[PDB]
């Protein structure tokens, strides 16, 4: 199930790191990005929204699907302050 998270962008960024990507699947097979860890007081945490296992689909208008790691690395590191970040829950089990 899809959601917008609202976030500011604190010092550090937002607060979570990813691993997939094209030619970098997380998940055999996937190609997508993933939410691997969120960061004690950082700006997702506090938000309380985003969790592991959660697929970026978008942050504000740069899409984040079958994009490679270092573009959605990228995309996160150089948004502005004020983010709306598109992510999808886990049908199954985990990331």
């Amino acid at each position: 199930k899809i959601m917008e998270i609202k976030l500011i962008k604190g010092p550090k960024g937002l607060g979570f790191s990813i691993a997939g990507g094209v030619g970098n699947q997380h998940i055999p097979g996937d190609n997508s990005i993933y939410v691997t860890k969120i960061i004690e007081g950082g700006a997702a945490h506090k938000d309380g929204k985003l969790q592991i296992g959660d697929k970026l689909l978008a942050v504000n208008s740069v899409g984040l699907e079958e994009v490679t790691h270092e573009e959605a690395v990228t995309a996160l590191k150089n948004t502005s302050d004020f983010v709306y970040l598109k992510v999808a829950k886990p049908t199954s089990m985990y990331i």
